[PDB]
């Protein structure tokens, strides 16, 4: 009933230019009763210290993309307003503005597609807010199809996880992950069978600064315990490479493992809503504006698919004509007809993001495709001194899954 | 190459206009003097009773479906074939000719992108009489399934396909699984199943208003229960000499692994009997009256409710929906799941208006392709019924897709004979 998959936690937004914290209930049967018990959106006045109420729970309106809390308290009628849109995770709830009398949210998640193929069996909240306010989110390294392999010096024997959800077997990219037990976080491969060794319980949770945690509970080597799987997510202090995730005990059925990643430090330091990130916020000082002009005679670049072309001007780079009416980032256009002009991504919806030795430009709020899925854009840039162009080098789709369309671009403009 | 499967014959097309028949053979190989053994196109001239190719198979310039043909000849003489993914191997349709420059049309499965619309193997399923006036059995070939054949026989069970092998593999029918790929005769005697017909030459013209299909079946092989006789069908195809219930396949002669089929269709008519290009059919050209003007203070626009998609269709003359008010369709097709997806799967000026053993059918073509190559195509299937709401003009009911083809079924007591 309405986003099912939602209602069992307790969601955490901020506003962070006024230093207030949103928690929501979409059932607010809750606790919050900060905020009363039956209030659905409590505000944290972190200034006064102080609760109120945004939303009440009875005071409700439903429809696919809108969710709408109402209150009796008046407003110099005070609400809240969350707009849901499909997504390929549970994603996280992201505050977007709070009028005079309204509160609004954006929502980009699997519980409000059209299509239930994008719902995982099971996933929990990946994200958690430090003593600052900021923002931890492991969203990007959950897998929607196959899981990732652990480090073992066990060679008989394959661990494999995912985070937050369970593993999707029947669509995996490892043949041996397909032989994994449905429902499985975590899997285990030995003389080619599987096991269910940790299943996806309570959201992550945030124990030290730099320090995230997640729990997986649920076999002959078990001799009587049941199996366990505990994963120390870790934000390294310096930038490094990307690391495979290790395993660190495995004493009968319960697994530690701690993953070095960058997506484990606050989000911030990651992302840019623009073209460029510099050092002292990201430790990085990244610029690709000087690839809005190809200059010459098209400031736009062009990728050829098996049966659509693609269109790429980033940066606030000019498009091209044949989409001199969509304002799009990129733009795919069907071969056979032309007349076929899907958007895949905006310019005002950019990330660029840098984590785990890795550059990628994400575009978004493309048009959406029948799951409901906005189509979006992820170039994966990658640092070459000679590339051509004079290092601009160029685009190349490398492939699409579900409306999310793959480009790798070789440029100088990528290097750190 | 070129279309292969398009050079094993010689195909016949007509300018009834001009009293002028073309005789088309894309890779040349004819032999048809009166215009050469490199010609492509040969015109048969019947004013004088003269030969003069028009086209010669060297001279050729080949595009994705295009197909021109030059000569050494030139007024002020040339051909130009333009194809078009068709689903059956269909027939090269004269659409006019200019200044010494012959054009035709050939909807046929040998143009499409997909390979999928192939048959293992077909044949000219059309031939034209004495007075140029053409007899096309094409609407009887099937993609899929076969016809039951009324034998009378309680041990034997005979499966036929016009023109072209049963499509075995994708059948639904069960029984129609068990015959041999490329059989166009299926004989089931014995819970077995014998291949007693493929398809090789054409069809043919015997009386002046009779067609014959042979299928043969000779070689190693041949059932025990044939004694030294290679099986082989003949279905003699009659046109009825007035309108009626269309029948089934009658099976006449069962010698020795020999059958002989009658079959009576108005099919086997000439087609301007059967058809018109507007809506509406005479009693003297077709024996039979019929306007669909009528069903064209609301909207002017039909809707018909599917599960993924809202089809509109504007009929003789009728007007569209304002959302498909951006091009020009009869039929217009928009995704639920995105109104922004309008497609259009028939026009206006493409529509085709038939009557035959007793179903009378609107057609719309010329629809926008897909990915196979198939322009999209809608078939109205019209009923008669005199208490249809509406006040009789009733309203259209879809019924189903079938690769880029949209059926309707149409209620409406307009569709009484
Ligand atoms: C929410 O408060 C508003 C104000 O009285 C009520 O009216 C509108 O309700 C719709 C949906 O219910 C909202 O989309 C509008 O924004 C509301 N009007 C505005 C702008 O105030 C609404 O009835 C209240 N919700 C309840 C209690 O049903
Ligand atoms: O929304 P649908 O019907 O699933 O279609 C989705 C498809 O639409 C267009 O054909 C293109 O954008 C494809 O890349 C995309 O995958
Ligand atoms: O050309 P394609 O990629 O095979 O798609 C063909 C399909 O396109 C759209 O989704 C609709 O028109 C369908 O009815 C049609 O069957
Ligand atoms: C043979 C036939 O009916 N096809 C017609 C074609 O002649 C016409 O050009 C087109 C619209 O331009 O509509 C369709
Ligand atoms: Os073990
Ligand atoms: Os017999």
């Amino acid at each position: 009933a309405e986003f099912p998959e939602l209602c069992s936690y307790t969601w955490e937004a901020v506003d962070t230019k006024n230093n207030m914290l949103y928690k929501i209930n979409i059932c607010g049967n809750m606790g919050v009763a900060q905020c009363g018990p039956s209030s659905a959106v409590c505000m944290h006045d972190l200034k006064t210290d102080s609760f109120h109420s945004v939303g009440d729970s009875l005071l409700k309106t439903a429809s696919r993309s809108l969710l709408e809390f109402n209150t009796t308290v008046n407003c110099k009628k005070i609400q809240s307003s969350i707009t849901f849109l499909c997504g390929k995770t549970l994603g996280t709830p992201e505050f977007v503005t709070a009028t005079d009398c309204v509160h609004y949210f954006e929502w980009r998640t699997t519980a409000a597609c059209k299509k239930n193929i994008f719902k995982a069996n099971k996933e929990v909240p990946c994200y958690a807010f430090d003593r600052e306010l900021k923002k931890h989110d492991l969203n990007p390294l959950i897998k929607t199809s196959g899981a990732y392999l652990v480090d073992d010096s066990d060679p008989d024997t394959s661990l494999f996880i995912n985070v937050c959800r369970d593993i999707e077997v029947l669509r995996a990219s490892s043949p041996q992950v397909r032989v994994c037990p449905t429902g499985a976080a975590a899997c285990l491969v030995r003389g080619d069978r599987a096991f269910d060794v940790g299943r996806p319980q309570e959201g992550l949770k945030l124990v030290s600064n730099d320090r995230l945690v997640l729990s997986y509970v649920k076999p002959d080597f078990c001799d009587g315990h049941s199996p366990a799987v505990t994963i120390t997510f870790v934000c390294p202090s310096e930038r490094r490479e990307g690391t495979i995730p290790k395993l660190t005990a495995k004493s009968n059925c319960r697994f530690e493992i701690e993953w070095v990643t960058e997506y484990a430090c606050h989000r911030d330091y990651l992302e840019s809503r623009s073209c460029s990130l510099s050092s002292a916020q990201h430790d990085v000082a990244v610029d690709l504006q000087p690839l809005s002009r190809v200059a010459s005679d098209s400031l736009f670049y062009t990728s050829e698919a098996d049966e659509y072309t693609y269109y790429l001007s980033i940066c606030g780079g000019s498009q091209a004509p044949i989409c001199n009416k969509k304002d799009a980032a990129v733009c795919q256009v069907k071969k056979a007809d032309s007349t076929q002009v899907k958007v895949a991504g905006r310019p005002q919806n950019l990330t660029l993001r840098y984590s785990d030795g890795d550059l990628t430009l994400i575009y978004f709020g493309g048009e959406e495709c029948s799951s409901g899925f906005q189509r979006m854009s992820v170039i994966n840039f990658e640092c070459n001194q000679t590339a051509g162009n004079n290092g601009r080098g160029a685009p190349v789709f490398t492939g699409e899954v579900d409306c999310t369309y793959f480009f790798t671009w070789d440029t100088k403009y990528a290097c750190v």
